[PDB]
């Protein structure tokens, strides 16, 4: 199939993402999001565009990795398979979808060339990266935190026993901008921070996002070490705090597979927070989804609850799920949630929670997440194509969280908050 069609209707119920603290943060609205993609390939030689036409009655979301109404170019790339004769072995060069397993580093559709080498015995990758543009009709200037910053990084990793691996990640990104100078007005759209930043990281996982593991137990650990540094934009500018930055994340997980259908199991993961000018305040890529299959269903689940969304950064979370699926046709999961700040006086990175955080208090509050997924037989698409994994063929989804804040948001907060989506797709 050279041409398709993904067609994608959904509806967003939000409320409230500032917890009643102010104007907006509501959502109930619906949207239609059209993606005609083209596919072709000649020797070593392939490329692809993919489209994106979106209505909708308010600002929703429609995937997973401003105006009711726009175009975008999601994807546009060329792949080159001739450089070895290994059959996982290809370079893409263009705006492409990066992701790996975990989705706490990459998972996004952006400009990069990236190298992928997977064979049985040794996966690795490299690739660099950077966004010069949203390729929306909507959207006329990047975020800040994107605009001149650079990605340089790679991977590789060794299956030492069958279906289990481990390996090392590094990551590195470099703000190259020129910090609003001193007295100048600082724009909402000029950057809060410059610096270079790297992660090194060592991970081991057996079947951990594998939804048919043939093990009854399976399992991912994760450290990576954050190290560089920041120069922080002291609304005038007054200058500039640059500092050290040295910080530590960890995540880990067991899984049971009870039975075919059934499988339970605990996590655990902390970024850590802190020190003086925010030395120890860990932080991810900036690249990451943190979505993953870590419940063990065809479905991929946010790790840090579809609600509070949370980044690993000055955040420690505690994890209980269990999942169902039944062949191909359902899955479900129920996914629980307490989350704490690691320093009660720091921010907690970014969330899906735009509420201020009461100083000295650490419990930020607990969530209960349900997703629910029918997937059809029609519109089977090959798994190389990016979006196999969320999307393999048409279906119908329910995915949502709900929030309970604990007290480090102070009172005139909700009780209770929640963001839940019905997703379906059909393709032609
Ligand atoms: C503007 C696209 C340039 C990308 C190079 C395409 C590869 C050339 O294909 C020629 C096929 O002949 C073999
Ligand atoms: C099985 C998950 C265990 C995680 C418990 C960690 C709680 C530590 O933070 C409490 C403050
Ligand atoms: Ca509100």
């Amino acid at each position: 199939k050279n041409f398709g069609l993904d067609v994608k209707i959904t509806g967003e119920s939000e409320n409230d993402r500032d917890l009643g603290t102010a104007p907006g943060g509501t959502l109930n609205d619906i949207g239609i999001d059209l993606r005609p993609w083209a596919f072709g390939q000649w020797g070593d030689w392939s490329a692809y565009f993919m489209g994106q036409a979106v209505a909708a009655t308010d600002t929703i979301e429609t995937d997973t990795l401003p105006d009711k109404s726009y175009l975008a170019a999601r994807e546009f790339w060329v792949d080159y398979a001739g450089l070895t004769a290994y059959p996982g072995e290809h370079l893409r060069f263009g705006r492409q979808r990066l992701r790996e397993d975990s989705g706490q580093w990459q998972d996004t559709n952006i400009e990069a060339l990236n190298w992928s080498f997977e064979t049985t015995l040794l996966n690795a990758h490299a690739g660099v990266a950077q966004r010069f543009s949203e390729y929306r009709t909507d959207l006329d200037e990047l975020a800040p935190e994107d605009k001149d910053r650079t990605h340089v990084f790679g991977d590789i990793s060794t299956q030492w026993a069958p279906h289990h691996r481990i390996g090392v990640r590094i990551h590195h990104a470099d703000d190259s901008g020129h910090l609003r100078r001193p007295g100048e007005e600082v724009d909402n759209l000029d950057k809060t921070y410059t610096g270079q930043l790297t992660w090194l990281g060592i991970e081991a996982t057996g079947d951990a996002y594998n939804y048919r593991s043939s093990m009854p137990l399976n399992y991912w650990a994760s450290a990576t070490w954050l190290t560089g540094d920041r120069d922080n934009l002291t609304r005038i500018a007054t200058g500039k705090q640059s500092g050290d930055v040295n910080a530590f994340g960890v995540d880990l997980g067991l899984r049971w597979n009870i039975d075919e259908q059934w499988k339970a199991g605990v996590g655990y993961a902390r970024g850590s927070g802190g020190g003086k000018d925010g030395e120890e305040q860990f932080q991810q890529t900036g690249l990451e989804s943190n979505r993953s299959n870590f419940t063990g269903t065809r479905s991929r689940v946010h790790r840090f609850g579809e609600a509070f969304r949370g980044e690993l950064s000055n955040l420690q979370a505690a994890t209980l799920f269990g999942s169902w699926q039944l062949r191909e046709d359902y899955d479900a999961s129920l996914v629980y949630h307490k989350f704490w700040r690691v320093d009660d006086d720091s921010d907690i990175g970014t969330s899906g929670i735009n509420a201020a955080l009461q100083p000295g208090e650490k419990d930020i509050g607990q969530e209960l997440d349900l997703v629910v997924t029918k997937y059809f037989k029609q519109g089977l698409l090959p798994a190389s194509m990016s979006q196999y994994v969320d999307e393999p063929s048409a279906l119908i989804r329910f995915r949502g969280g709900l929030f309970k804040p604990g007290d480090a948001y102070g009172p005139g907060t909700d009780s209770t908050m929640h963001r839940a989506f019905v997703d379906f797709i059909w393709r032609f």
